[PDB]
């Protein structure tokens, strides 16, 4: 019709912006200039639409979309109306099945890029020189809950990462945790179907807060590790961007001269560790369900790329022997003050989508997707992963031919003797369809191994045993781990673990799963088990107060690695803050608090009783993102009240319980000149506190105090405060 | 090994029992004796488990279900461990494609009856015998979000029916307000594509408060009517038990003599109409996504059973031209006011199914699945639905057999002469797969129509006309019908419309989207449109002040039908209520509690600060449910605090929050004895107020009141006070 605004701003500019500032865009529109060799190679199936006719699927020109044809003004619907049926057939087929575990996820693109030759201890070609850059595609997710599940929810987050190398691709597909729920690959639909919601009434969604978890828990020991995970902060994340990224299995690098080393692998998040306090992040659930998703879009937008450093533990063949646990076992991981980790390169991820059912949804991981420099271990929960991942796909992308759709194609050539199958793309044209062959000269052909561009070979490793179905017996320990991660936390992160324990417990109907999990607690550690006890108002037995406890891990009594912020690692940029204005803002300290944000790379988000516009004392005029409602405190990461006309908004139930629930999460709040009159909403002293930032007006030391403790996240020191306070 | 306990408190007694009494079960494990013809032939394929050999699907038995085969007990996993790829490959392939609309839904089984004979209007064996029994299944959902979205958003809810007839199946699938958004399906993919999560990035989940469907609403006018509906507290209700249905669409009845009458479907909820307000609704979807499906699963284990009385709205055919509307659009209703409703028979659900995947998700419903008795008319939304539903559940539920799926399943004869197709259960030993044919002597045989069991015969109606693809004039109004809505309301419904506009044009990112949707809202009343643009900061132009407002509907000015609230219809009966306890409860009071609430069918669940038990000051020990965190007011329908050692959580935050919610979302509170030093907290009255119950000790008085605001569901008069409240 000519439906656009004259004065365009129905489109947001191909520039970095700020979170809110313009509407969100397919990324080849919002940022055409950011390239990788991945990327150009999708511009072959990427459709535009401006300034075309519209049409059905075989290219006729449609006349009305906006009625059937019909016998009359009134009368029924004719069948010959073949540009409905193909209409409303192509809608009827929309939906594909979701992904049986990790249903829910957000995705981007990006590149990696290795710091030096690693040559020495692996012939892979992407890690052989620091200037090969290899194109990225990264998927971040949940795992229990369908893909409309809400985002921060209490759950192992995955982290898979598809590089497209030159000599193939190779997927990298872990979990935010070093360590894995059951030991064999056969215990996965067990597992699975315990977390998952149960089968009667389809209840509940995102949770493990309910009879089966527990139950499978408090009859399998080995879950014990990742349970001690998951019920940590370590659960509830800030964002994809602050969390670590694991592999979890023990894998083996392969060099040139045919040296084995076993590895390790890990993700270092360069914008340090967060995480949320659960009851903010399940009240984020309701408010928000993609906030995670959002904030990933929008960091890419603004020009804040999600930046994580690959690195290495390496462990050379002689010391498969050493440790005290066994290094095929998943459920035990390598204590970093034990086996350092060598940080090898970096990933950096920097442009959206253009359409997430293409690119997201379509898109297929497998951890058997190796190359040449790489192979694989005896371990046997990743033995059962190499079948499950390609019997997957057959049917959830339709065919064999998975490999056809564009996100999943290599960069690199591709050919061999394989044909046929549903939505077959490529024609080819070989007059050979076997080998060896004689008719097209043998080719494609083989080619043998070597140091570059060789053939894939297995590493000849030693098998000898009898055909058993059996647990190896070094396998057999399940409570030292837990305990070593217990004693590295911090003092509060000991208080959430025993709050996230006694909350999910709580929710667990039939009472004597929770007294048989509160046993297993107490071989791990007496302490946390009388005080979940409490909690639950059960008492230990006699018997339960004398279990010995488990042994310290080949020495060791703490890895301060293992706690997300006994060693700070904050970083300010990209998190964000709330400013709650009123009628008439003192302008002077609205330039010195928006000027501080900037250079230090933190966005602000400006809120009001309604929507609009506000008008500054010295004239200026201020547009308003959201309402206090609409954007509530979970959003953001601290807030700051300006000096003004503090009556317009003493008086507003929002603006005060805005007040109340980020005080009562721990985040740091900035009263300017009279906005200090707000402390007697939250009970403050008048000597003040520490999280407490306040002043005569919003200059100097002001904003240095704010951004002080931002870069410490949290305000633990109040924790003893806010039990009491009804928020 | 990992046995039941000894006291056997693992499973469910098989009687009534309230809820969070017990752990949840199959239907038929916690109701084994309710039955009707449906759930009895669905007893072929019911699978039991207790004293049975696990086994692989081939029926070999499994001696160790721990372990992949593997050569050694560190070893690599053998290709011929079968059990292993048996149970991994069907984990791989447990996901269908889920709903392309109305994903998120929740199910049960029933039976309907008739009050009276029906045959003067109609020859639909169904209904023509008050003596005659009829086996239904039920779904009810939300429209947008996926499988695994929260069930408290606002959105409108289906409601569809299964009747297993003795002349075939028939199913009644609705909406619950009586039009839709849009006249032709040929905008329907249109019209859900602006409502679903953006292309882009998938944002966002379960809501329509976002730029694409605000887009959509102000090019197309004819939606204003639905978006009115959706934005009123009809958009969220309390429970799938006290919404109203529709079929929405004019449909023909057609009795023995070939006699047409025209009729709209109605569901009237004899628990009454009830909805949440938007504060706690949003709320809700994070502290229980799963809070609908719960409370219907529930309700029907307590015997709770879910009532609705089906009714008709009759129109002979000579009446066809006679409103102010077309009959056959599709967003026009007919005011009952005008055209009172006939009611026709009760429909009962009592029973839950055994396998929500089994019988909820692979169930088919169809609005072309008509038995004789019954036919179309051409309304060109209706015409349209009969394309689809046969189409899509092809691809949802794999081929043309799915009424081969056991809840798909007529309980009354079906022969024909289709064959083949994927997954073909019958097999048919009929010599002949044609007609007609003499080698089987023409069976099955075609059978003319008549009286009672006819074969199906079209309503032979007019048809005059060109084939043309054009919209009906007489469904180029747009107004009448929200502005007939809108003054139908009462003043807080009101409120509540133009609170759910605004929080919505809120989070619409383009400012210009947000003008021209208010721009249409003056076209239907300016008290309306200058409410929403208050909010918006919006100031409405001269032009738009002198726009005339639309017409009347036949001559009414309001339609008291049209409110939720208007004419007060609730039942007390299954609703639950909270009681906070404290270490020394006053047992006095609380048996008088109690004995009132089980009078009148109102369950309770007891709170506290800790799991586990405590002791009323005479020693009756009270098991605690849930906490206050764990359970909170959102899940409630009012609040009773008893006196006791009050001090215990007058100092408690979440106690005292807890009641800071209730109040906030206009719930009915009452306090005894002590229990009134929490007056503080929510900050009002010396001499109390409507919506308080206080007393000395709880008594008969105490309760009476209690019961009687309970009865009229929220306290609607505490509106002017909640605003200044901080929670
Ligand atoms: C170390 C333990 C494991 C980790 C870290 C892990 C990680 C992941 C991740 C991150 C995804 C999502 C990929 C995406 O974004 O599309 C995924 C999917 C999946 N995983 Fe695993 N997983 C583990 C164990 C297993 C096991 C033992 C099995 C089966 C034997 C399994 C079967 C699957 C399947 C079937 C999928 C869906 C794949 C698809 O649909 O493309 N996983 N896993
Ligand atoms: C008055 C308007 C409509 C109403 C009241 C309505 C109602 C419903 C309901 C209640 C369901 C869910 C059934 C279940 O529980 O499985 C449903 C699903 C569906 N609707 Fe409609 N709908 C309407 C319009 C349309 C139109 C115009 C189309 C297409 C032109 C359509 C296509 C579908 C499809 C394809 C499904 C999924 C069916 C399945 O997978 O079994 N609907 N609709």
């Amino acid at each position: 019709d000519s439906l656009a605004p004259e004065d365009g701003s129905h489109r947001p500019a191909a520039e970095p912006t700020p979170p809110g500032a313009q509407p969100t865009a397919p990324g080849s529109l919002k940022a055409p200039d950011t390239r990788n060799e991945k990327l150009n190679s999708l511009e072959d199936v990427r459709k535009g639409s401006e300034n075309y006719a519209l049409t059905t699927n075989q290219g006729v020109r449609i006349a009305d979309d906006q009625n059937s044809l019909r016998a009359g003004s009134r009368g029924p619907t004719l069948l010959e109306d073949f540009i409905l049926r193909e209409k409303i057939t192509h809608f009827d087929h929309e939906r594909i099945p979701e992904r049986i575990v990790h249903a829910r996820g957000s995705a981007a693109h990006g590149y990696f890029q290795p710091y030096k030759s690693l040559s020495d201890i692996t012939k892979a070609d992407f890690l052989s020189d620091p200037n090969k850059i290899t194109p990225v595609f990264v998927r971040f997710s949940t795992v229990q809950g369908g893909a409309g599940s809400a985002d921060t929810v209490r759950d192992i987050r995955g982290f898979a990462t598809k590089f497209y190398t030159e000599e193939g691709i190779f997927d990298l597909v872990g979990h935010n945790t070093p360590i894995f729920f059951i030991q064999d690959a056969h215990k996965f639909p067990d597992f699975v179907h315990a977390v998952k919601p149960e089968p009667h009434w389809a209840i509940p969604q995102g949770q493990s807060a309910h009879d089966t978890f527990w139950d499978y828990v408090s009859l399998q020991p080995e879950t014990l590790h990742n349970v001690m995970w998951a019920m940590s902060d370590r659960g509830i994340p800030r964002s994809y961007r602050t969390m670590e990224g694991f592999g979890i299995h023990t894998f083996r690098l392969i060099n040139a001269e045919g040296k084995a080393t076993f590895v390790r692998f890990h993700w270092k998040p360069l914008a340090g560790k967060a995480s949320l306090v659960w009851d903010e992040a399940q009240k984020l659930t309701g408010r928000d369900p993609d906030f995670h998703r959002r904030e990933l879009w929008e960091a890419i937008e603004a020009g804040d790329f999600p930046e994580y450093e690959l690195g290495f533990q390496l462990i050379p063949e002689e010391d498969e022997f050493k440790f005290d646990f066994d290094l095929l076992d998943p459920t035990k991981l390598i204590p970093e003050e034990l086996v350092p980790v060598q940080r090898v390169g970096k990933m950096v991820l920097n442009r959206n989508p253009d359409n997430f059912f293409a690119e997201n949804e379509q898109a297929a991981f497998h951890p058997g997707h190796i190359v040449p420099g790489l192979d694989f271990t005896n371990d046997p929960l990743l033995q059962g992963r190499l079948f499950s991942y390609t019997d997957t796909q057959i049917s959830r992308l339709g065919g064999p031919n998975f490999h056809e759709i564009p996100i999943n194609r290599p960069t690199c050539p591709y050919h061999n003797f394989q044909r046929d199958g549903m939505h077959r793309m490529g024609i080819d044209t070989n007059p050979a369809n076997y080998e060896p062959n004689s008719i097209n000269d043998n080719w494609p052909r083989e080619t043998p191994p070597g140091p570059k561009r060789g053939g894939f070979e297995s590493y000849q490793e030693r098998v000898e045993g009898n055909k058993v179905r059996e647990r190896s017996p070094s396998f057999g320990e399940y409570y030292s781990h837990p305990r070593l991660f217990w004693l590295s936390q911090t003092p509060f992160e000991q208080r959430h673990i025993v709050d996230g324990f006694s909350f999910e417990l709580s929710k667990v109907v039939r009472p004597y799963i929770r007294e048989r999990v509160v046993d297993q607690l107490a071989h791990i550690d007496l302490t946390l088990a009388q005080a979940v006890a409490k909690n639950l108002g059960i008492e230990l037995t006699d018997d339960q107060l004398n279990i010995t406890p488990p042994p310290d891990v080949n020495g060791l009594k703490k890895d301060p690695s293992l706690s997300l912020y006994a060693i700070p690692d904050g970083d300010v940029k990209g998190r964000v803050v709330a400013i709650l204005l009123n009628d008439e803002v003192r302008s002077a300290d609205l330039l010195a608090i928006l000027k501080a944000l900037k250079a230090k790379g933190v966005h602000a988000k400006l809120l009001y009783s309604r929507m609009g516009e506000v008008t500054a004392d010295d004239g200026t005029v201020l547009p308003i993102a959201a309402t206090f409602a609409g954007a509530p405190s979970l959003t953001v990461d601290a807030v700051i009240v300006p000096c003004g006309n503090i009556a317009d908004i003493a008086d507003n139930g929002d603006a005060n319980y805005y007040l109340m629930e980020a005080y009562k999460h721990l985040k740091p709040i900035a009263l300017a000149g009279d906005a200090r009159k707000f402390k007697a909403t939250i009970k403050i002293a008048d000597q003040g506190e520490e999280g407490i930032v306040e002043a005569d007006s919003a200059d100097g030391s002001f904003m240095d105090e704010l951004l002080t403790l931002m870069a410490a996240h949290r305000v633990w020191s109040r924790i003893p405060k806010i039990d009491k306070i009804p928020a």
